[PDB]
């Protein structure tokens, strides 16, 4: 029935949803120490109102956080994975497997997931130094004060993402454009007056026109890259369907452009909040960009909220979790988890060992292109620091919402 009192700590409204992380912080480390798992109303001014949701479960410790991502039997991601309500026909032209369950999942995550292995990384990691080398340069020469996200942030993730699936040049800037918008529908500075539904499905449409074109080329002639395989490969005695490669490809684009992207600005950030820290990652590189990596990640959390459902009661934090409840991974309060981390609140690129939920709390859904992902952080900031090594970032300007923590823009000075 779902009956239970609701929790005194706001964790729906927009409002919390538009305020600093350090305020959100303030609910989820109360939350963390009185009542890890509560129960709480669904997102409010959803994107859809829907009366069959009677709420979530809030989970904000790290160790539940692992619990749940790790025990996919019990909580399942084929009901949806997003914390907002949003509209199935949106969802099911950009979730792909990230919203399945296995078998179907372990089907369509196998026909991609060569490409991400430590080794292709490798092999593939010059062109990620080639690229932030260059785009560097290219942001020296525009000069100081110009937009960080713009200039920088947004430029690796694409290139990268766009050199391994083989998108047109004539389309990269729109497709790091249509997938940063998939994640800013809480955003008045992005929607500027326009309704957020309207503006969700015309980017979706145009990355399903990319995708569409993409797979038809790849059909005639087909590469040795990640969609070729994809449009190429038979599953259970068919090649996939125009609406499975197209949402795969939403899911590919918005995953590997928006979180890297915003990890980078937020990275730039707290080199900036922490010089000491900078300089001690400059002392010797090479030996610390791994754990210092590591640690921006943390300090990003690019993904705020992802959620499951639960297919059996679960005891989980002292409260039984019932079959066919929502429950929600709070990313952010696990990375800031007292019980956990020895000062989380503070940056420390040394954080050895560094248990982060940055990808997830590990298991099934586990983050494809963290390898990717390490690899492009590694070489941006070693660019930046190669050829601009008093660089600082100015004000930010964070992006509203309950899913991504984004900046959306924010200068810099060198
Ligand atoms: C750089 C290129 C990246 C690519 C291509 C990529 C792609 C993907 C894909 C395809 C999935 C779905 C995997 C599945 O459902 O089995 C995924 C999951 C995920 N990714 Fe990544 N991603 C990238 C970077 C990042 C970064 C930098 C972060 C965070 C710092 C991140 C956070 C996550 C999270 C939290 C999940 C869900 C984990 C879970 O549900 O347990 N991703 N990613
Ligand atoms: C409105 C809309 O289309 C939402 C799309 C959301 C995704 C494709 C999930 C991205 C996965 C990540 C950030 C790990």
């Amino acid at each position: 029935a779902s009956v239970r009192p609701y929790d005194t700590i706001d964790l729906s409204s927009r409002a919390f949803w538009a305020s600093s992380a350090s305020q959100r912080e303030s609910s989820f480390s109360e939350l963390r120490a009185e009542r890890p798992v509560s129960w709480h109303p669904p997102v409010e001014d959803a994107l859809i109102q829907d009366p069959n949701d009677p709420g979530f479960w809030a989970v904000t410790r790290r160790a539940d956080i692992v619990a749940v991502s790790r025990t996919n039997e019990v909580f399942l991601s084929g009901n949806g994975v997003l914390f907002e309500n949003v509209p199935a026909e949106l969802l099911e032209a950009s979730q792909s497997f990230l919203a399945m369950d296995p078998p179907r999942h372990t089907k369509l995550r196998k026909l991609v997931s060569a490409a991400f292995t430590p080794r292709q990384v490798r092999r593939i990691e010059d062109s990620i130094k080639i690229n932030a080398k260059g785009i560097v340069d290219e942001l020296r020469m525009a000069g100081g004060g110009v937009d960080f996200v713009e200039h920088c942030a947004k430029e690796l993730p694409i290139r990268t993402l766009s050199d391994m699936v083989g998108i047109p040049e004539a389309d990269r800037e729109r497709v790091a454009h249509a997938a940063d918008a998939l994640v800013s529908w809480a955003d008045p500075r992005y929607l500027n007056g326009r309704e957020p539904l309207a503006v969700l499905f015309e980017n979706q449409m145009y990355l399903h026109q990319v995708a569409a074109s993409l797979a038809a080329e790849r059909r005639d002639r087909p590469g040795d890259d990640l969609f070729s395989a994809l449009v190429n490969a038979e599953v259970d005695g068919d090649r996939l369907a125009d609406a499975d490669v197209a949402a795969f490809f939403v899911l590919l684009a918005v995953a590997g452009n928006d979180t890297t992207r915003q990890t980078i600005s937020h990275g730039l950030k707290a080199l900036t909040d922490f010089p000491s820290q900078k300089a001690w990652l400059l002392a010797d590189f090479d030996t610390r960009i791994g754990t210092a990596v590591e640690e921006l990640v943390r300090w990003a959390t690019p993904v705020m909220t992802f959620r499951r459902t639960a297919a059996a009661d679960f005891e989980l934090g002292g409260q039984l979790i019932r079959a066919g409840e929502k429950v929600v991974m709070f990313y952010a309060s696990g990375n800031w988890d007292e019980d956990a981390f020895c000062h989380p609140e503070r940056l420390d690129l040394s954080r050895s060992p560094n248990p982060h939920v940055g990808f997830g709390g590990g298991g099934v859904h586990f983050c494809l292109g963290a390898h990717l992902a390490r690899a492009q952080l590694r070489a941006i900031f070693g660019e930046l620091l190669v050829q601009l090594p008093d660089i600082q970032a100015g004000d930010p300007v964070y992006v509203p919402g309950n899913f991504v923590h984004a900046i959306r823009s924010m200068p810099c000075t060198f």
